[PDB]
DNA sequence: CGCTAGTCGACAT
DNA sequence: TCGACTAGCG
C-alpha cells in the first residue's frame, strides 16, 4: 500500500460509470467488497457464527457490474508472499490483539467497544471467499484464485489484455503497471478512474510517469515489500528520480544523500531489499487463465537470474497451480475443497 | 512546506 | 484488502 499515493497523481483521475466499459472485460479485487462485506458482520464472524451476509454483499456488486453488461473476472488472493511475510505476521498479531481485546471487553459489559474490536480483527478466510466463489459461479462469473497476491494477477490480466479495466481500491495496482485502474466504486457504478497514460498530466511527477521510474518511485516511497529511509515519502522519491540523470538505479540509491543535500545512511541490506522489492514487482508468480500455467509478471530480463527469487513465489506444477486457480484446492491445508471442472460444460 | 505514525473509516438502521 | 485525516516534528 502506497500511502498517499492517490493524492499525490490526483490531477490524474476523472469521475466515471461502469457504463464506459460496457460490453467490455474488467477484472475485479475482491477481498475489498469481502472486508467491506464483512464489517457488516464483524461480530458473527468473531463469535465463530454462521453468517453469509458479505456474500450478498458482493453478489449485489457482481450483479450491478452484470447489469451494465459488464463481464467481471472476480479475482481472489492465494498463498501467502515470502516478501510480505513480515506485514502479513504483524496484521496477524493485531487481529489475534483486537480479537482477544473484544473478547475481554464482552466479559465485562462494553458492547460497543468489543464491536470496534471485532470490527477490527476481520480475518477473511478461504472458505468465505470460497462461498462468494459459488455464489458467483451460480450466475455464470468467472473467478480466479491468484497464485499469491492478486494484484500481481490483476496486473498480468490487465496487460495481456484479457481485461480492460480493474476494479479495486489498493493503490499498488498502478505500481505494478496497470493501464485502467477504477478506485472507490460504490453499489451504484460511480468510482474514479486513473490511467497509465494520464500519469503525465501530473507536473508534479516530472518525467517520472514511465512504468520502471513510477515503480521505482513507489518503491522508495514505502511499500509492503519494503520500509522506505527514515524521511523519504512520494515527493523526495520523485524529485530524486526527477534529478536522477542515471539508467542505473542502484548508484542512484546510493547518491540519495546528494540527489536531497541530506544525511542519510543506506545499509547495504536496504540496497538488497530494494533489488528484491523491484523484483517481486516485476516478476511475481501469476496464473495464465488460457494456457494454463505458471508465469511470472513479466518475462524475464536477461539481466536476472530466476534462481534467487523465492521471495517472489515458489513455482509448483501447472496442474496444482490449475486447481489453487479455480478455488478447488485450498491454500493451506492444500486440499480439494471442490470438484468444479471448467472443461464439462476465461478458460479457452 | 514534506514525512511519520496513530486514529478512524469501509457496514448500515 | 486497504485508504483518509491530522497533529507533530524536521
Ligand atoms: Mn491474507
Ligand atoms: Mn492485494
Ligand atoms: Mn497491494
Ligand atoms: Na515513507
Amino acid at each position: 500500500g502506497i500511502q498517499g499515493l492517490l493524492q499525490f497523481i490526483k490531477e490524474a483521475s476523472e469521475p466515471i460509470h461502469v457504463r464506459k466499459y460496457k460490453g467490455q472485460v474488467v477484472a475485479v479485487d475482491t477481498y475489498c467488497w469481502l472486508h467491506k462485506g464483512a464489517i457488516a458482520c464483524a461480530e458473527k464472524l468473531a463469535k465463530g457464527e454462521p453468517t453469509d451476509r458479505y456474500v450478498g454483499f458482493c453478489m449485489k456488486f457482481v450483479n450491478m457490474l452484470l447489469s451494465h453488461g459488464i463481464k467481471p473476472i472476480l479475482v481472489f488472493d492465494g498463498c501467502t508472499l515470502p516478501s510480505k511475510k513480515e506485514v502479513e505476521r504483524s496484521r496477524r498479531e493485531r487481529r489475534q490483539a483486537n480479537l482477544l481485546k473484544g473478547k475481554q471487553l464482552l466479559r465485562e459489559g462494553k458492547v460497543s467497544e468489543a464491536r470496534e474490536c471485532f470490527t477490527r480483527s476481520i480475518n477473511i478466510t478461504h472458505a468465505m471467499a470460497h462461498k462468494v466463489i459459488k455464489a458467483a459461479r451460480s450466475q455464470g462469473v468467472d473467478c480466479l484464485v491468484a497464485p499469491y497476491e492478486a494484484d500481481a494477477q490483476l496486473a498480468y490480466l490487465n496487460k495481456a489484455g484479457i481485461v480492460q479495466a480493474i476494479i479495486t481500491e489498493d493503490s499498488d495496482l498502478l505500481a505494478f503497471g496497470c493501464k485502467k485502474v477504477i478506485l472507490k466504486m460504490d453499489q451504484f457504478g460511480n468510482g474514479l478512474e486513473i490511467d497509465q497514460a494520464r500519469l503525465g498530466m501530473c507536473r508534479q511527477l516530472g518525467d517520472v510517469f514511465t512504468e520502471e521510474k513510477f515503480r521505482y518511485m513507489c518503491i522508495l516511497s514505502g511499500c509492503d515489500y519494503l520500509s522506505s529511509l527514515r524521511g523519504i515519502g512520494l515527493a523526495k522519491a520523485c524529485k530524486v528520480l526527477r534529478l536522477a540523470n542515471n539508467p542505473d538505479i542502484v548508484k542512484v540509491i546510493k547518491k540519495i544523500g546528494h540527489y536531497l543535500k541530506m544525511n542519510i545512511t543506506v545499509p547495504e541490506d536496504y540496497i538488497n531489499g530494494f533489488i528484491r522489492a523491484n523484483n517481486t514487482f516485476l516478476y511475481q508468480l501469476v496464473f495464465d487463465p488460457i494456457k494454463r500455467k505458471l508465469i511470472p509478471l513479466n518475462a524475464y530480463e536477461d539481466d536476472v537470474d530466476p534462481e534467487t527469487l523465492s521471495y517472489a513465489g515458489q513455482y509448483v506444477d501447472d496442474s496444482i497451480a490449475l486447481q489453487i486457480a479455480l478455488g478447488n484446492k485450498d491454500i493451506n491445508t492444500f486440499e480439494q475443497i471442490d470438484d468444479y471442472n471448467p472443461d464439462t460444460a476465461l478458460y479457452f
